[PDB]
């Protein structure tokens, strides 16, 4: 009744919120999925209620009915008199990073090169750097610009996955969910870092938060972000220093979703759990925490400071944005109003 499922997106957000799970006394559940489609589907069924998703699924996911009921707030240097539950949120800024030592490449000789994306659907690894690949192209053939690439989510057998290793056995290559080396924001800048893509389409947090010692990490422990570029649209190339000046888009935060009839149910548990196990809850650093998981971003993203309330009670259309939304929509034309399942 008062007990909420939520949807992990497979083995280790599963094993995160089993976690969760047991020292919430059960007022927390979970259910299991291997995509973020499924997961999805999964809270149309009603057999889970929730789970935090990124701008381009939230469009996914509203089209088919479901609503946006808290999002993401991380620390910011303005807005410092209201609480993070009601400080509105700023959202993030979608960058593309390159290696310094691989000069002369510019948003301009992209063509022919080697791709990180998060995952498909995504929207800094995905729906912006290819919606702005296509209009540019003017071309759909968004799969023959990379000459190869980990866009976990693509098919296996096309080279969208050709860069994915899937987990420790070679399984699994290029699922959508964290068994895949290179998904997400984390396996995404990987995958620059290791050298496997010349090119990596995350967000300006992810470079901070993977180098000068941030990780620990094996594969980030000795990163330096001196070592990086950003690439702008003016074909420019910037110190990382300078994302405010050099992003392709500033992206909606990531939210919780679920069931409008199920909204404000979600809402009551979830700013209760918070306040038990968030950045500063009653049993956070002692007994769990919500938003860590070892730079993994499981369920959340390790950088959040709270889940934040929305206000203008909107749509998932307001939420979004219509710059987003009309980005989405145009990038789909290649890929007709209806939920996709
Ligand atoms: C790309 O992503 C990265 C990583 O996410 C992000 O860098 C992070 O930004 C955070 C802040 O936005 C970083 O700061 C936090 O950590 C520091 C550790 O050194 C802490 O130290 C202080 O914290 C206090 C309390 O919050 C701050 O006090 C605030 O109040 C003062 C009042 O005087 C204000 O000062 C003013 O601020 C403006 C605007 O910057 C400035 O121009 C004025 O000159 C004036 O000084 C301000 O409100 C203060 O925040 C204090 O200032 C210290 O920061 C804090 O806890 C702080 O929150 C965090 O460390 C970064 N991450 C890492 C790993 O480096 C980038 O910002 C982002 N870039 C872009 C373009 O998006
Ligand atoms: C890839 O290319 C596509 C195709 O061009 C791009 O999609 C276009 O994006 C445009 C910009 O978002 C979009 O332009 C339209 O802009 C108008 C005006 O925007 C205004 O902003 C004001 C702020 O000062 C605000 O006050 C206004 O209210 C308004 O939002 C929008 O409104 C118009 O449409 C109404 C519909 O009837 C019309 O009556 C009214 O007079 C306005 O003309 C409109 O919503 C829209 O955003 C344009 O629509 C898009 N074009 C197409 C073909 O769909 C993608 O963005 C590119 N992709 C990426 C990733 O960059
Ligand atoms: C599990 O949920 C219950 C219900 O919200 C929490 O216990 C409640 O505590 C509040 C006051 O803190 C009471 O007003 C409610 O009556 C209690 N509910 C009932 C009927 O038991 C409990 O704190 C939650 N446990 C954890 C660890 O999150
Ligand atoms: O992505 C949009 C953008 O307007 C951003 O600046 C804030 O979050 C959303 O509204
Ligand atoms: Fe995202
Ligand atoms: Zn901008
Ligand atoms: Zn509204």
């Amino acid at each position: 009744y008062t007990r909420v499922v939520w949807c992990a997106v497979g083995p280790e957000e599963q094993k995160k919120c089993q976690q969760w799970s047991q020292q919430s006394g059960q007022n927390v559940t979970c259910a299991t999925a291997s995509t973020t489609d499924d997961c999805i589907v999964l809270v149309l069924k009603g057999e889970a209620d929730a789970l935090n998703l990124d701008g381009g699924y939230i469009y996914t996911a509203g089209k088919c009915g479901l609503v946006p009921v808290l999002a993401e707030n991380r620390k910011s240097s303005k807005h410092s008199s209201l609480d993070c539950v009601l400080r509105p949120t700023e959202g993030y800024l979608a960058v593309a990073v390159v290696k310094k030592a691989n000069e002369g490449l510019t948003w301009n000789s992209l063509k022919d090169k080697k791709s990180c994306h998060t995952a498909v659907d995504r929207t800094a690894g995905w729906n912006i750097p290819m919606g702005l690949i296509v209009n540019q192209t003017g071309s759909c053939a968004f799969d023959e610009f990379f000459s190869q690439s980990c866009a976990p989510g693509a098919d296996p057998k096309s080279r969208l996955c050709a860069l994915c290793a899937g987990d420790d056995q070679g399984l699994d290559k290029c699922v959508p969910n964290s068994k895949e080396k290179y998904y997400g924001y984390t396996g995404a800048f990987r995958c620059l870092a290791e050298d496997v893509g010349d090119v990596a389409f995350v967000k300006n947090d992810t470079v901070w938060e993977n180098t000068n010692g941030e990780s620990t990490a094996d594969w980030a422990k000795n990163l330096k972000r001196e070592d990086f570029r950003l690439l702008c649209l003016d074909g420019t190339r910037k110190p990382v220093t300078e994302a405010q000046s050099c992003h392709l888009a500033v992206a909606p935060n990531h939210a919780v979703v679920s069931r409008s009839d199920r909204a404000a149910h979600v809402e009551q548990v979830l700013l209760h759990q918070q306040a038990l196990f968030g950045k500063n809850g009653k049993n956070c650093p002692d007994k769990f925490c919500l938003f860590k998981s070892e730079t993994k971003n499981l369920l959340f993203n390790d950088n959040t400071e709270c889940l934040a309330k929305l206000g203008g009670r909107p749509t998932y259309e307001e939420y979004l944005g219509t710059e987003y939304v009309t980005a989405i929509a145009n990038l789909k034309k290649c890929s007709l109003e209806a939920c996709a399942f």
